[PDB]
């Protein structure tokens, strides 16, 4: 089918994400999973976001689709604001 989505672009960096980059190498089982190698950067979205599942965390390997990926597979090095956020206003010192 088609595809189409506004708003939450924590894939694209625009929204709140995680950064997490693959400790090992692993593939995807299925369509909706994606293929990441050993030294790639993943943005998981906020538990908030994230489905229902447990143990495998929504992110988007490219930044364009999401799938399901692994977490112990991932090693966090550490997360990220939205984009926006930067130079938007005030802020404590």
């Amino acid at each position: 089918g088609s595809s189409g989505s506004s708003g939450t672009n924590w894939a694209s960096g625009e929204d709140d994400h995680v950064v997490a980059r693959a400790e090992y190498d692993f593939v995807a089982v299925s369509d909706e999973e994606i293929s990441f190698r050993a030294g790639d950067m993943l943005n998981l979205a906020l538990k908030e976001q994230q489905p229902k599942v447990r143990g495998w965390l929504l992110a988007s390997l490219d930044g364009q689709t999401t799938g399901l990926i692994p977490a112990n597979y991932v090693k966090i090095l550490g997360k990220r604001r939205g984009r926006k956020t930067i130079e938007s206003g005030p802020s404590s010192g």
